């Protein structure tokens, strides 16, 4: 291609084939100006690229931490734990920006019960469901090296 426009501040998006995104995120210990700023960089960059959600391996950064937007407003969601799974689930289509162009009918947990920190290291706990427990599992799932196509729904 012969003109490009060149990003800076927001982050590069990790397209499937890095191995950064098969390598299971390490938890954040630190929590500084610099995990905000981070933050800050990974909304940016996932508003940038019309996301509802985006994991730090996604970015380059294998630490436990993604952001997402359901329709809310931006949910920073560091260290995230599912502390429990509705047995009911539903199968829908999920995409990837780390994938473009592919999407895949994936089977998932109606409700879930999350906790996490905020970028101040407090515990959040709070339960969810439908798309919101979808797209925190789906990000939940790149912490451990999980991927959309690993769950292609037969």
């Amino acid at each position: 291609d012969k003109i490009h426009h060149h990003h800076h501040h927001m982050y590069r998006i990790r397209v499937f084939g890095d191995p950064v995104l098969r390598k299971r995120a390490k938890p954040v210990t630190k929590f500084d100006e610099n995990l905000k700023k981070t933050i800050e960089r990974m909304i940016e960059t996932m508003y940038h690229y019309d996301g509802v959600g985006l994991a730090a391996p996604q970015v380059g950064i294998s630490q436990r931490f993604f952001v997402m937007d359901v329709g809310n407003g931006p949910v920073a969601v560091i260290n995230p734990e599912i502390l429990e799974i509705d047995p009911e689930t539903e199968v829908a289509e999920e995409g990837c920006l780390s994938f473009p162009e592919i999407f895949v009918e994936i089977e998932r947990s109606k409700r879930i019960k999350v906790k996490y920190q905020n970028t101040r290291g407090e515990y959040v706990e709070e339960e969810l469901e439908g798309y919101a427990a979808r797209v925190f599992q789906h990000e939940f799932d790149h912490l451990n090296g999980v991927l959309i196509i690993d769950r292609i729904s037969p």
